[PDB]
């Protein structure tokens, strides 16, 4: 069928939509835009097409292996109270007279409605369920992306999803997919694993695979298979019925309704704004790729899967033979309805492969020992940082990136300096800030950063020092390209900040001592002083 059909009703905004900055971070403010509903139509054209899916024996076999491992999982139902507590404070309200605030408080109005939505789930396993459709507001840098489409059901339903499936999507994928399951790794854990699986090959070859608009490529069959997998778990019988209902009424598809309550059409592919999205896309990606590997006689594959994002490291068969078996791999994925965006390409250097928007690089600690860490082209981070510092926003990408990319050259020299300067200037150091990690919302105290980083990256994070020439040129370039002060200018700014922080004692002094030792010249000695990287949840409406 078609991924979507349209009525012609517009995808409409809920509120005013900014698309540009209203400046000591970056000069070329021209280059930063936010996406808006103004670009919905273009995206609309890209995500809508027919899906032809041909299975084969490798598909059927990998699924059989997955269903066998899923049968070792036992999963419990979540009480209303637990499901309510997982709902973010600012999650979109219900069209039935209550908001997340009422949900979090166990207001008897929200809970009663939630009871009725659940009851109706058990009784009716057919009637499609209403979804809202929305263009996202996401900041990027020039050289333009159409806004992504987000699709999500009413708050009431979302809470039922949690009850029915939070335990499953938190617990199953790991067991089903073992070490391929990306969201069980912190960044140092992910580097360590990529690097070890690369050293483990006699003659290694790697390649990422970009599936073109993955959410569209997911078929209604795919979503029933995925259900068939959940069902292999030892479930409560009420969980079993709600899961059949949710999938048949919502996951499989349904009507799309814009912010003004008009009907935009009907979806027959993955909704992005549901609980099963990450888990769904990760299982569906692992299954197709694991099978595509077999079709292409790829020798000795290890995979890493994070939703629609896929890395494969295997034994090379020769550079010709490689290029070729990769084309077969692609044919297989295409048959399975996951055709390519960029066409995939072999790499014989781990450092050259990008996955989850990231790549492995290396530097050196105090002792000169070499250290691998995860980094990325810092353009979108800096872009969003400029946005976040200009317009006030609920989301703080900067902090997320400081946490994820603490070891990187750019996060230490630029993000850390910049934002500790603002916080010191605003006397807002003590305040918790919300940020996204593998799609879940965590409240974090910026002064905790040092221990957080020590815990997730090791102490070497505070003293890495001979960054690769490629990495240094990527940063410098991005700075010039963007109009951000070169790295030497941050060094001077950091000494100033480090100093102010040191003067305040307590945890600020630790922030200054640790975060900015790289900037001093004569170094201080840096001695020693989380259920966060377990599962993926973007679009799952989760808070911890
Ligand atoms: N040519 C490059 C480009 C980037 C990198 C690193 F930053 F990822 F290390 C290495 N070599």
């Amino acid at each position: 069928s078609m991924s979507y059909t349209w009525t012609g009703a517009l995808i409409t905004p809920c509120a005013a939509e900014e698309s540009k900055l209203p400046n000591s971070l970056l000069r070329h403010h021209n280059m930063v835009y936010a996406t808006t509903s103004r670009s919905a139509g273009l995206r609309q054209k890209k995500v809508t097409f027919d899906r032809l899916q041909v299975l084969d024996d490798h598909y059927r076999d990998v699924l059989k292996e997955m269903k066998a491992k899923a049968s070792t999982v036992k999963a419990k139902l979540l009480s209303v109270e637990e499901a309510c507590k997982l709902t973010p404070p600012h999650s979109a309200k219900s069209k039935f007279g209550y908001g997340a605030k009422d949900v979090r408080n166990l207001s008897s109005k929200a809970v009663n409605h939630i009871h009725s939505v659940w009851k109706d789930l058990l009784e009716d396993t057919v009637t499609p369920i209403d979804t809202t459709i929305m263009a996202k507001n996401e900041v990027f840098c020039v050289q333009r992306k159409p806004a992504r489409l987000i699709v999500f059901p009413d708050l009431g339903v979302r809470v039922c999803e949690k009850m029915a499936l939070y335990d499953v999507v938190s617990t199953l994928p790991q067991v089903v997919m073992g070490s391929s399951y990306g969201f069980q790794y912190s960044p140092g854990q992910r580097v360590e694993f990529l690097v070890n699986t690369w050293k483990s090959k006699k003659n290694p070859m790697g390649f990422s695979y970009d599936t073109r608009c993955f959410d569209s490529t997911v078929t209604e069959n795919d979503i029933r298979v995925e259900e068939s997998i959940y069902q292999c778990c030892d479930l409560a019988p009420e969980a079993r019925q709600a899961i059949k209902s949710l999938t048949e009424r919502l996951y499989i598809g349904g009507p799309l309704t814009n912010s003004k309550g008009q009907n935009c059409g009907y979806r027959r592919c993955r909704a992005s704004g549901v609980l099963t999205t990450s888990c769904g896309n990760t299982l569906t990606c692992y299954l197709k790729a694991s099978a595509a590997c077999r079709a292409a006689k790829l020798q000795d594959c290890t995979m890493l899967v994070n939703g629609d994002d896929l890395v494969v490291i295997c034994e090379s068969a020769g550079t010709q033979e490689d290029a070729a078996s990769l084309r077969v791999f692609t044919e297989a994925m295409t048959r399975y309805s996951a055709p390519p965006g960029d066409p995939p390409q072999p790499e014989y250097d781990l450092e050259l492969i990008t996955s989850c928007s990231s790549n492995v690089s290396v530097a050196h600690d105090a002792s000169g020992k070499r250290v691998y860490y995860l980094t990325r082209d810092p353009t979108t981070p800096l872009a969003r940082a400029a946005w976040e510092t200009a317009r006030h926003t609920p989301v703080n990408s900067w902090l997320g990136n400081i946490i994820m990319y603490a070891p990187t050259l750019w996060a230490r020299m630029i993000l850390m300096t910049h934002f500790f300067s603002i916080l010191l200037a605003q006397e807002q150091l003590e305040k918790a800030l919300d940020c996204q990690i593998y799609g879940a919302c965590y409240s974090i105290e910026p002064l905790d950063l040092p221990q957080i980083i020590e815990r997730l990256h090791g102490l070497s994070a505070f003293s890495l020092h001979s960054y690769s020439p490629g990495e240094i040129n990527r940063v410098a370039s991005c700075l010039r390209k963007l109009g951000v002060p070169p790295l030497r200018v941050w060094r001077h700014r950091a000494r100033s900040v480090r100093a102010r922080l040191l003067s305040q004692g307590g945890r600020a002094a630790t922030c200054g001592k640790y975060l900015f030792n790289w900037a001093v010249k004569t170094k201080l000695k840096l001695t020693p002083l989380s259920s966060m990287f377990v599962a993926g949840y973007s679009g799952g409406d989760i808070y911890h």
